[PDB]
């Protein structure tokens, strides 16, 4: 409903169950969960929804398997086309929680090889299929078959190791997942499991990667300009 | 002669130019370089040359192009065989900082992709070929064509986020590099790029890849039993 940390519902947004759901393109929606901490209050996170071909590609579960279940429910009742993958971000739970009802609905799912690595130790079920990736960051493409739009790129160690991000071809839209902050955030969020020498220049990689898109999509803000990559490095390089 | 950090000449050793050789093995020898740092001393660093038939094959440079150049005159001398690829270990300077008399000689170079994307961010050559892993940390295998006996295994984050290591086939050797540190050794080197939540895992993850080898060797200590890999995984348990 009034998340503690994440963006707040705003007009376009549509509520579906405890999901929220705003269309972004003509075929690129975002989704929204909510972790509700005792004590504390909730905990938005968004990942994207993309229909391409007949078919619908989903970016990033939600927090748990029975929200991303309802995502599933979302897609049939406004899409009604078949999902064929998901990719998912890095191995945490905002990221990779619901992986359980991918697998139970035969949705294939992919994920860099190091977050199927991590998985286990960080209370994630991996994904069925590792990506990997060329010394630039891109994914070598015969690890990510039938990805239609999708172009996916490793930008070096951040927020985790294992991060990856995600841009739409043909749209202006890229996704940085956890690494991206808002253009207004006063701090990069959980530093825990980051890598603070290099997440400066993983970020400006981000950027440089997806050079052209004006929407910059993130996990726990709603989507910005390319001011929020600028505004990341930036606060990225006072760690160092 | 008498570093600061690492270990001091014992009977076996050969002293060539400013470096170290000891034979491990009928087709395998470790070389030893050293680090002079002012108003400290000498920092030894240590790495494998095996033979394979009628060809050498190389883990890790030394420190410097110099004293690289040198591992490939010792070759020339002693083995006087060519050499046909280097691996390195990862993105530091005990481990890359001569890739460039590497690459000189035209010998063809390989490392953790990762490491190929770290490289010039930690002021390092990137190798000229990448190494992509799976998700239980085996090197893809047609990343890593006609390496012989060389065996690589990416053990997940310790060291640093791009570590890996190497086990020598038909023999009872298996290289750590800076992940494993002795089993005499009171702390775990330089923890500053290093992953502390995964360490312990990872190191435990090397010594199941490779169960049979009896002889550890690692990047600062002499070559040590089974116990170098589980001393420094009790004490990367204190990390978390
Ligand atoms: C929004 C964040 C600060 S939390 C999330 C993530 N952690 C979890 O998914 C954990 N499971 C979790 C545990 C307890 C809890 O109350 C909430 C979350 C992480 O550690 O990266 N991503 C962060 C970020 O993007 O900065
Ligand atoms: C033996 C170590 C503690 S230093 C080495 C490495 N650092 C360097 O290669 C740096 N260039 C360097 C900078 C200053 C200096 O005085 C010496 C070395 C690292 O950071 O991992 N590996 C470590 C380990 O295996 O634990
Ligand atoms: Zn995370
Ligand atoms: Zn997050
Ligand atoms: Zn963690
Ligand atoms: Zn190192
Ligand atoms: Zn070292």
């Amino acid at each position: 409903i009034r998340p503690t940390i994440g963006q707040q519902m705003e007009t376009g947004d549509q509520r579906f169950g405890d999901l929220v759901f705003r269309q972004l393109a003509p075929n690129v929606w975002q989704h929204t969960s909510y972790l509700d901490m005792p004590g504390f209050g909730a905990v938005a996170s968004n990942g994207l929804i993309v229909r391409d071909g007949g078919r619908v590609l989903v970016v990033d579960t939600a927090w748990t398997d029975d929200q991303t279940a309802q995502i599933l429910n979302w897609i049939k009742q406004e899409i009604n086309l078949p999902v064929a993958l998901a990719v998912v971000t890095h191995a945490h739970q905002d990221k990779m929680g619901g992986m359980d009802a991918l697998h139970a609905a035969g949705i294939a799912t992919y994920a860099n090889a190091l977050s199927n690595q991590l998985a286990p130790q960080e209370g994630m079920v991996a994904a069925q299929h590792s990506l990997t990736f060329a010394a630039n960051g891109w994914v070598e493409p015969a690890t990510a078959p039938n990805f239609g739009p999708l172009k996916v790129f490793y930008p070096g160690p951040g927020h985790t190791s294992d991060n990856i991000t995600v841009g739409i071809d043909g749209t202006d839209i890229a996704f940085g997942g956890c690494l991206i902050k808002d253009s207004k955030a006063k701090s990069l969020g959980n530093l825990g499991d980051a890598d603070t020498e290099h997440y400066a220049a993983s970020a400006r990689a981000f950027g440089a990667a997806f050079p052209k898109a004006s929407m910059i999509v993130m996990s726990h803000s709603a989507p910005d300009s390319r001011a929020a990559i600028t505004h990341t490095a930036r606060m990225a390089d006072k760690l160092r």
